[PDB]
């Protein structure tokens, strides 16, 4: 299929750890706004797709094997239709403890020099779920969350879709997989040092 595994929940839902969990589990590399970090070049081609271009995600996702996080989830009505033999993962939580979350990270700005054009182009990538209304305001914020929810719900047949919480650990995620549960501790990335 290319593609094993679409995460298609927000970012601040445990996607760090869903990541490190896939990988553990053989089902990656995965790809994270961590790659774009590791790698700043990546952000031309989520420039290119927020700007209306017919992206190729074979090229965009080359060397991985699943995606979680933003900005990708923000495609992901385009992915699971690119790839519909993905398995895919929606990660949820208390919307208004996500969003509490969000300001205090990822949507700090809304209140090295190789990142100078990553605000704008995330900016983008956000603005596919809230349009031009406001990203600091909690109200409307868990309203666009929970339509997310809802949409993925709507689109996604139940048989191809996880409903995940990653409090919930190995056993439903590895049920869902079809894999055995490790031995290792389930992964608990806090994701602040990036901020
Ligand atoms: N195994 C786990 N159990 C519970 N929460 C977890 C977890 N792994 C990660 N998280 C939480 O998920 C959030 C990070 O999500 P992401 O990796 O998408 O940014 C963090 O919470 P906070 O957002 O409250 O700090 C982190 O503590």
């Amino acid at each position: 299929t290319s593609m094993e595994v679409i995460g298609v929940g927000f970012g601040r839902t445990g996607t760090a750890s869903l990541r490190d969990a896939l990988n553990i589990l053989g089902m990656g590399p995965t790809y994270h706004t961590k790659e774009i970090l590791r790698d700043p070049a990546r952000l031309a081609d989520w420039q290119a797709a927020v700007g209306g271009a017919d992206v190729d995600w074979d090229q965009v996702f080359a060397g991985y094997r699943s995606t979680v996080d933003w900005p990708a989830a923000a495609f992901w009505r385009e992915l699971v239709e690119r790839y519909p033999e993905a398995k895919v993962i929606l990660t949820v939580r208390d919307p208004v403890q996500w969003h509490r979350s969000c300001m205090r990270t990822i949507f700090m700005a809304y209140r090295d020099r190789r990142f100078g054009a990553f605000n704008e182009i995330f900016d983008g990538v956000f603005r596919r779920h809230f349009g031009d209304g406001p990203i600091q305001d909690e109200k409307y914020a868990v309203e666009v969350f929970e339509k997310h929810v809802r949409d993925v719900q709507e689109c996604v047949p139940a048989e191809r879709l996880l409903v995940y919480r990653v409090s919930e650990g190995w056993p439903t995620l590895c049920k869902f997989l079809g894999v055995g549960v490790p031995i290792v501790a389930f992964p608990h990335d806090n994701d602040q040092d990036a901020f």
